[PDB]
């Protein structure tokens, strides 16, 4: 892995289960042999999600934990663990989506004016979940709902692993910048979700707070604001993109419109800790979404990112940290393109967050955002997971390998691992002051013969006289491995003369010893 380690030794692997009910995608009988397979797969826990529109459906604290607990008991009775999402967001209209469970419908009579929900750049109302800007009936609500809930599942401490919190549309703490009815889809650039009077509005008092006078304002911007009215959001969201963010006004509205979900993180945190932490004691995540597309367009740098509320990331995860919440991050199986029209660059994005995350010292998790039908992308979020520290990884979904042992078992090869401590030690390395030693392997576990970036660094033992390290390796796999030497300007000075092997890895720690 990055900076001479090995992957991390509490990684896990989850399983996401149906969007639907079980009883609609098949039985709780069949559900519990299917859970006692995946674990036999090297699952260690299913993701549920638990719709706001089914658990809160008739009316305010008119609550039906019934579907949850008796979920629960099969996960009981199949010995297996689960990780609850607590969905206050609609499902139905998101990529994958085979379902339609909207919100409750009493929320939005909540309010008179239109505070709740989204109005995008063209007029685009979005209902999907509630504006964040709305905290006051956010923190009643989630308060409410993640209260009730936890006595709801208080029988069932035991088998929860983790809880997710909704963030937001699909799952994850962004805006509903990307829409089949907004026209932003993929590969487009997002457009921005600030535009109901109630949104406005808050701009214009955060500015003015900021700023204190219209007169600080335009002094401020360089700018010639007649009234406090004209205080506003992008009237052409395209060319703010291409110039307008560099201005003082286009980075005070973008510090303005992350900043939102930063508060939003740092509410449901706190929300979410004071209805869990004494009861579960088990860590709380939430989502960030992975917008790859418009990522390196010259013209509008980050076309995507940006309406979708992400401009800095460092700022965004400092939230998080703040909040005590793991983060999640999705796309861990792609590559980058970087290409027109849609100028995706996905692996770039993983990277620079997972560095971002474990600089800050957050625990990383990641998932899929497509279905995977094919080992070559299982491989790839292999070497993703396995080198930049991920501390678990999620498959989206259920029934693809539920019902294809082909892909099930390589998923099982590859990612359905158990790390496991090893000592390897190598006998007399011909090394100089200023050489140091490392081993790199065949698996991604071991950096995928990679002597660049990835390799496994060893060290001197003064004692014995020899170079051994403590490394994490997948348990009952076959490995291939090579130690070499690096001279101080960090150049490969030479190599093992013969290839080493562990056939398989063993389950219990000891060692594996050679000599140059
Ligand atoms: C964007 O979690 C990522 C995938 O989103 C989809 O699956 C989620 C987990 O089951 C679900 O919460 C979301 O509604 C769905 O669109
Ligand atoms: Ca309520």
């Amino acid at each position: 892995a990055v900076n001479g380690k090995g992957m991390n030794p509490d990684y896990k692997a989850y399983l996401m289960a149906p969007l639907k009910k079980i009883p609609e995608v098949t039985n709780w009988e069949t559900f519990e042999n299917d859970l006692r397979w995946a674990k036999q797969n090297g699952f260690y826990a299913i993701t549920v999600d638990f719709w706001w529109g089914d658990m809160e459906k008739n009316g305010d604290q008119q609550f039906d934990f019934s579907y949850a607990q008796r979920f629960a008991q099969s996960v009981k009775n199949a010995g297996m663990k689960m990780i609850p999402i607590i969905s206050t967001h609609q499902c139905g209209g998101n990529v994958g989506d085979d379902c339609n469970v909207p919100i409750p419908s009493w929320v939005w009579n909540q309010k008179s004016d239109d505070s709740l929900y989204f109005k995008s750049e063209t007029g685009t109302v979005n209902k999907e979940t509630l504006n964040p800007l709305a905290s006051d009936v956010i923190r009643k609500e989630y308060g409410e709902l993640y209260t009730a809930f936890a006595a709801a599942m208080k029988p069932y401490k035991d088998v929860i692993a983790k809880i997710y919190l909704s963030g937001g549309p699909a799952g994850e703490l962004r805006y509903p910048s990307y829409t089949t009815s907004d026209g932003t889809g993929y590969p487009s650039r997002g457009k921005f979700q600030a535009y109901t009077e109630f949104a406005k509005s808050k701009f214009r008092l955060w500015v003015l707070n900021k700023y204190g006078s219209l007169n600080e304002v335009n002094k401020a911007w360089g700018t010639k604001l007649i009234s406090e009215l004209a205080i506003l959001p992008p009237s052409d969201g395209e060319q703010f993109l291409m110039n307008g963010y560099l201005s003082m006004y286009g980075k005070d509205y973008l510090e303005w419109y992350q900043g939102i979900l930063e508060n939003h993180t740092k509410l449901i945190g706190e929300l979410a800790h004071n209805a869990f932490d004494t009861t579960f004691q088990v860590p709380i995540g939430a989502k960030i979404a992975g917008v790859h597309w418009q990522y390196n367009n010259p013209t509008i740098p980050h076309g995507a990112e940006k309406p979708a509320g992400y401009n800095d990331y460092s700022h965004l995860l400092d939230a998080f940290k703040s909040a005590k919440l793991d983060v999640t991050f999705t796309c861990l199986e792609m590559t980058d393109k970087g290409s027109y029209p849609e100028y995706s660059m996905p692996k770039t994005l993983v990277q620079n967050i997972a560095t971002l995350a474990n600089e800050k010292g957050i625990v990383l998790n990641g998932e899929n955002a497509l279905s995977i039908g094919n080992e070559e992308e299982y491989k790839r979020v292999a070497e993703m997971a396995f080198n930049y520290n991920f501390a678990g990884f999620t498959l989206l979904r259920y029934q693809d390998v539920m019902y294809n042992n082909s892909l099930m078992g390589k998923f099982k090869d590859l990612l359905g691992v158990t790390p496991v401590m090893q000592t390897i030690v190598v006998k007399n390395v011909p090394t100089t002051i200023g050489d140091t030693v490392y081993i790199t392997g065949n698996r991604a576990e071991l950096g995928s013969w990679d002597t660049k970036q990835y390799p496994i660094q060893l060290y001197y033992d003064s004692h014995s006289n020899d170079w051994r390290g403590n490394v994490v390796l997948p348990a009952e796999r076959n490995i291939e491995f090579k130690a070499f030497i690096k001279s101080k300007d960090g150049t490969v000075k030479s190599w093992q003369t013969i290839q080493q092997s562990w056939n398989p890895v063993p389950l219990k720690t000891t060692s594996h010893t050679s000599s140059w």
